[PDB]
């Protein structure tokens, strides 16, 4: 579905990129380079790599957010829809063409499933 059975943790860090995020549980499940909280932690100083280009910077973090540090409730995540993966393809070209998207962030409906609530 829209939802992962998963394991709930507590946010380590209120704050993704920015963001404050109205949620308190979160899971690294969808993030699959990432085994904890301290690896998400590390990824998103290596994805801030980006911030020299505003025009993917803008586009990709939200992705980023939804993937690395999605909200967790009741050993179920949110998974990221389909129309957020696809917004960032264009603009954040920079990431294809120089290392290439990792699987987990490649717009698939396994991983980015269409039409979620
Ligand atoms: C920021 C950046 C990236 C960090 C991203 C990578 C896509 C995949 C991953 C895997 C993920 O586990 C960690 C983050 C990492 C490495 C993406 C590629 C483009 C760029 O790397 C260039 C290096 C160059 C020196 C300058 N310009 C830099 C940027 C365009």
């Amino acid at each position: 579905k829209c939802k992962k059975t998963t394991t709930c943790e507590p946010l380590k860090y209120n704050i993704c990129l920015g963001s404050v995020l109205p949620y308190a549980l979160t899971s690294t499940v969808l993030a699959e380079d990432s085994s904890s909280q301290d690896e998400v932690h590390d990824k998103l100083s290596l994805w801030s790599g980006l911030r020299n280009a505003p025009r993917c910077w803008d586009a990709i973090r939200p992705l980023l957010c939804a993937v690395y540090m999605p909200k967790c409730e009741g050993g179920k995540v949110e998974l990221p829809s389909q129309g957020l993966c696809q917004t960032t393809r264009v603009p954040c070209a920079i990431v294809a063409r120089e290392r290439g998207w990792p699987d987990f962030l490649k717009c698939t409906t396994d991983y980015f499933p269409e039409g979620c609530p």
